[PDB]
C-alpha cells in the first residue's frame, strides 16, 4: 500500500493487465516503469498516471547463436563487476544477453566496457554498449512523451553526477 | 528533463550526494528508491519528497566465506532463471551475495528458491530469502516511514497480481 503504485513491466500486455487490476481496486496514482519506450507510450494512452524512465547505468549486450558462449562471457563480466561493487542486471532477450551495470563511477564502466570487447571476440560473439548518444535519445523520447500529453514523467538514475553532464 | 528525478542508490553516502546535487540544480521533486529501508529513512531525513519501496520479485542471499562458491551458486541460479525469462539483479555486499529475481510468476520464484536451497547444500554455503513474500513486513516498514513523516510513498512491483493483497 502507498500513495503511488508502480507497475514494472517488460511485457506491454502484462503491463496493461496490472494497471487494470490496480485501477479497479481504486488506486488513484498508478505509475508504469519500463526501459521500453513503447510500453511507456502505451501506458500513457491506456491509463498510466506517471511514466518512469530508466536512464541509469550502462548496458552491455552480448549477441550470438551459441548460448554457452554468451553466458561464458557474461559470467566473467559478472565476476569482475561484483568485485568493483557494481550492481548487475541481466536478461536474455532472444539471442541478446543484456547486462546493465550500475553503482560504479564512469571510470569503471569503461574498464568493464573494454573487458566486454575482449570477451566478445575471445568467445566469437558480438558486443554493443550504450553511450552519451543514448542521453540525447533519452531527452528526445521524453519530449515525445510530453507532446503526446504526459503530465508526470519521472527519470531514474543511479548516477546523477555524470548524467548532468 | 521530467517532473520527478529518482535517485536509485544502495550506498547511503552516494544517495545523499546525488540528492544534494539535484537540489542545488533546482530540482523541485526528488525521489529516492532503495531496497534498503535505512536508505529510505535517511532520504526522508535529508528531505526527499518521494520514497520508493522495492517490493518486486524475490531476493535470495547466499552467505559464505569462499567467494568462488557464492559465485558458482549464483551462476547456476542465473542459468535457470534465464530459462524462465527472468530478470536477475546481483550485488555483492560483504559476505552476502544478493540475487533478485523478477519477471516470473509465483510458482517460478518458489522453484528457484528451492533450487537455491539445493545449490547451497552442494557448495557448502547458506541461502536465505532476504526479500519478497512477506507483505506484512513490507507494510510495517511502510508504516514506520509514514510515522517518521513520509508524505509521499511509492511501492514498486513487477507482480501486482500477488502484491494486490497489500491494498
Ligand atoms: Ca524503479
Amino acid at each position: 500500500m502507498g500513495d503511488i503504485l508502480i507497475v514494472n513491466a517488460k511485457d506491454v500486455d502484462e503491463m496493461l493487465k496490472q494497471v487494470e487490476i490496480l485501477r479497479r481496486l481504486g488506486a488513484k496514482q498508478i505509475a508504469v516503469e519500463s526501459s521500453d519506450w513503447r510500453i511507456l507510450q502505451e501506458a500513457l494512452k491506456k491509463g498510466g498516471d506517471i511514466l518512469i524512465v530508466n536512464g541509469g547505468g550502462m548496458t552491455i549486450t552480448f549477441r550470438g547463436d551459441d548460448l554457452e558462449a554468451l553466458l561464458k562471457a557474461a559470467i566473467e563480466m559478472i565476476k569482475q563487476a561484483l568485485k568493483f561493487g557494481a550492481t548487475i542486471t541481466l536478461s536474455l532477450d532472444g539471442n541478446d544477453l543484456n547486462i546493465n551495470i550500475t553503482g560504479v563511477p564512469e571510470q569503471v564502466r569503461k574498464e568493464l566496457a573494454k573487458e566486454a570487447e575482449r570477451l566478445a571476440k575471445e568467445f566469437g560473439i558480438t558486443v554493443t554498449r550504450t553511450g552519451g548518444g543514448d542521453v540525447d535519445e533519452m531527452l528526445k523520447q521524453v519530449e515525445i512523451l510530453r507532446r503526446l500529453g504526459a503530465k508526470q514523467i519521472a527519470v531514474e538514475s543511479d548516477d546523477w553526477r555524470i548524467l548532468q553532464e
